[PDB]
This record gives structure tokens, sequence and C-alpha cells, in this order.
């Protein structure tokens, strides 16, 4: 099963810089949202489970289609809250209808990093809709009660290895968990609509807590008020991974350019580029434009 990228007609970089300027100018309007966090956070958030579902054995799910937009794929208890950014999105889709839907939901996810001061990230358009029927079934997307083990054998179902599930991770520095979304309750870190290391500083500099939350799941809790998934909290357990950790966490540049490749390698999964397809794109930001 082969998806061939297929560029929307006539269309160049300045049509998608357009799209990537009206993302950017409604993240920069929308702060109030998730109590003034923004919605960079979920933009993010968005992109990652609609790119998430895919199966390298037999090219199922995948940002291609963009099979989100199908109520069954929405309404996956795993993308509980998603649809605030899907809203979000709606008035860029209108604005832009020629873009495909999973073109438009991973760019959204490329263009709140970078507007949170995080690294360039090299997109490429071609993604284009599928019907209802690709839709893939729920509950391809990671458990978080889980143990490195399970982690590590995960995300190899997305052909990603040690280093690359480490930088991935390193978005959780983002956003917060919601106890109504997915049963957890709490930010990682104090920066959360910034892109930084702090991920990886807090983990190996805070002191955690187990403890059961509200809905009685257990995290990790620090009494600076962050918090930690079990998943999360794998990366100090296992030895290879915890190596990493330190790493990034003592190098931000290296962690913005390992996370730079593993997100767009993440979008593009499932995804087959002509020789002559136009070249990764890189959008510049509101600030460099003066925008
Ligand atoms: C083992 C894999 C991972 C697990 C189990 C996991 C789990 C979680 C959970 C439970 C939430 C909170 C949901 C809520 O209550 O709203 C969350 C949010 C978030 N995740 Fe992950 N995640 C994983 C990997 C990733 C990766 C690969 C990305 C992106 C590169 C990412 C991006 C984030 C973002 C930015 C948030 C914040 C969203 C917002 O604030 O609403 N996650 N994740």
């Amino acid at each position: 099963l082969v998806h061939v990228a297929s560029v929307e007609k006539g269309r160049s970089y300045e049509d998608f810089q357009k799209v990537y300027n009206a993302i950017a100018l409604k993240l920069r309007e929308d702060d109030e949202y998730d109590n003034y966090i923004g919605y960079g956070p979920v933009l993010v958030a968005l992109a990652w489970h609609i790119s998430g579902t895919w199966d390298k054995h037999d090219n199922t799910g995948g940002s291609y289609g963009g099979t989100y937009r199908f109520k069954k794929e929405f309404n996956d208890p795993s993308n509980a809250g998603l649809q605030n950014g899907f809203k979000f999105l709606e008035p860029i889709h209108k604005e832009f209808p020629w873009i495909s839907s999973g073109d438009l939901f991973s760019l959204g996810g490329v263009t709140a990093v970078q507007e949170m001061q995080g690294p360039k990230i090299p997109w490429r358009c071609g993604r284009v809709d599928t019907p209802e029927d690709t839709t893939p079934d729920n509950g391809r997307l990671p458990d978080a009660d889980k143990d490195a083990g399970y982690v590590r054998t995960f995300f190899q179902r997305l052909n990603m290895n040690d280093r690359e599930v480490v930088a991935l991770m390193g978005a959780h520095a983002l956003g917060k968990t919601h106890l109504k979304n997915s049963g957890y309750e709490g930010p990682w870190g104090a920066a959360n609509n910034v892109f930084t290391n702090e991920f990886y500083l807090n983990l190996l500099n805070e002191d955690w807590k187990l403890e059961k939350n509200d809905a009685n799941n257990e995290q990790w809790d620090s009494k600076s008020g962050y918090m930690m998934l079990p998943t999360d909290y794998s990366l100090i357990q296992d030895p290879k991974y915890l190596s990493i950790v330190k790493e990034y966490a003592n190098d931000q540049d290296k962690f913005f350019k390992d996370f730079s490749k593993a997100f767009e390698k993440l979008l593009e999964n499932g995804i087959t580029f002509p020789k002559d397809a136009p070249s990764p794109f890189i959008f510049k930001t509101l600030e460099e434009q003066g925008l």
C-alpha cells in the first residue's frame, strides 16, 4: 500500500507560507485558551496523534489520508480534547480550501513549534484526503501507564529508535495533562508555551513522588507542582533512555536538531515522495517576516 505525495495543483512555497502565517496570527490572537497557555501545545498534540496511527507493517493509518476528519477517529478516546485544535484550524481551512486535511493538520504542528520558539521543522506538502473507510480503528495510540519496554516496542511500530523516542517525548515540555481528557492532571514544567529542553531538566532535577491522582491513576508529582506520566518516568528508568535524557538536558541545541528530524519523520511516515517532488519547505516565522 503506497501513498504517493501529490502537490496541491499549482501551489508552491509561498502558498504554504500564507497558510503558515494564518495559523501563526491566530495562535497570537487566541492566547487565553487553556488558562492562557494558548493553542500551541494542542496543535502539536493533534499533529502527533494524526500521524501516530501509522503502522509500518502495512502502511495503514498515518497523516496522509487526513482521516482524523471522520467521526470514528475524532471520537477515539485517545484523542479526547483534540477537537479544540480541529476547531481552531477550521477557520484556516475555510480561508485556504485548496490545502488537504493531512497537510493542514501536520502544518499546524510545525507552525506551533516554530512560533513557540522551537527549531525550524522542514515540512513537505502533498498528503491527499482518503475516504472514510480508510480511517484506522481506535487503539493505535500509546498508553501512559506503562514502562520503557512498552514504550520501546510501541515506537518501533513507527520505525522510531531510542534517540528518536527520547527526542520526541521532549514535546511534553508543552501544555499539560487534563483529568477530564486522559485521567492525568498537571503540567510537566513552568514554561509550557515555549519550546525548550525543560522536560529533561525537570525529569532529572526534581524530587518526584509517586502518587494516585483524583482519577485513581498513578503519576509522578514534584513539590514544584509538576508531574510525569509513568511512560515519561520510564525514560530515566531504562539506562539507555537515561543516557540520552542527560544529553538533551545538557544540550538544548542537540535536542532541537534531533527533535526537528524526528518530528518531520513522524509526520512523513507512510508517505512516498517522488524524486522530483519539491525540496522540503522551511517556513519563516512571523517575527522573521515583520508580521
Ligand atoms: C508514549 C507516548 C506518549 C504518551 C503515553 C503520551 C501521553 C500524553 C497524555 C496522557 C497527554 C495528556 C492529554 C490531556 O489530558 O489532554 C499528553 C499530552 C501532550 N502530548 Fe503526549 N504522549 C506521548 C507522546 C507524545 C509525543 C510523541 C508528542 C509529540 C511530539 C506528544 C505531545 C504532547 C503534547 C504537546 C501534549 C499537551 C497537549 C495539550 O496541552 O493539550 N506526546 N500526552
